[PDB]
């Protein structure tokens, strides 16, 4: 579990979104596993605007932060789940690191701020849904 709070927005994994997220829906993309809902309170999260390939992510299954090298956002095939059929997930970045179901929502950060959130994983690989291109989060 986990979300990004920037300005009047809440950024969560689409497959973990609540009824309130859908009642106050701003944008969603099933192909990215992203959903953005509106909030009343202000958000204090700086979103990175960069091409960084190194960062730090929070892994709640270990209650630890791990430094990682990660790939550029791309189309990667993701196996079937109770939320999605077998499809290519866009804007996804992989890293070598620990992840298990329950880690989705862990923020990935670089020196510039929030890069993305855990979305996939398995076999020593962790996948992150990129958010740096959503310039409308900051404006
Ligand atoms: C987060 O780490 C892991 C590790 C192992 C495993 C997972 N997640 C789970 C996972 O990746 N997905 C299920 C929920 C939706 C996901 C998506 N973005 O399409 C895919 C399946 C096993
Ligand atoms: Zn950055």
């Amino acid at each position: 579990s986990g979300a990004i709070y920037v300005g009047n927005y809440r950024v969560v994994n689409r497959h973990l979104a609540t009824h309130n997220d859908w009642a106050n829906l701003v944008w969603e993309d099933s192909s990215r596993d992203l959903l953005v809902s509106s909030t009343t309170a202000q958000g204090c999260d700086t979103i990175a605007r960069c091409d960084c390939q190194t960062g730090v992510y929070y892994c709640s299954s270990r209650r630890k932060h791990y430094p990682v090298s990660f790939s550029k956002p791309s189309l990667i095939f993701v196996e079937a789940s109770e939320y999605y059929p077998a499809r290519y997930q866009s804007h996804l970045m992989l890293a070598v690191g620990h992840s298990e179901p329950g880690d989705c929502g862990g923020i990935l950060r670089c020196q510039h701020g929030v890069v993305g959130i855990v979305s996939t994983g398995g076999n020593g690989l962790v996948g992150f849904a990129d958010v740096r291109d959503l310039l409308w989060l900051d404006e």
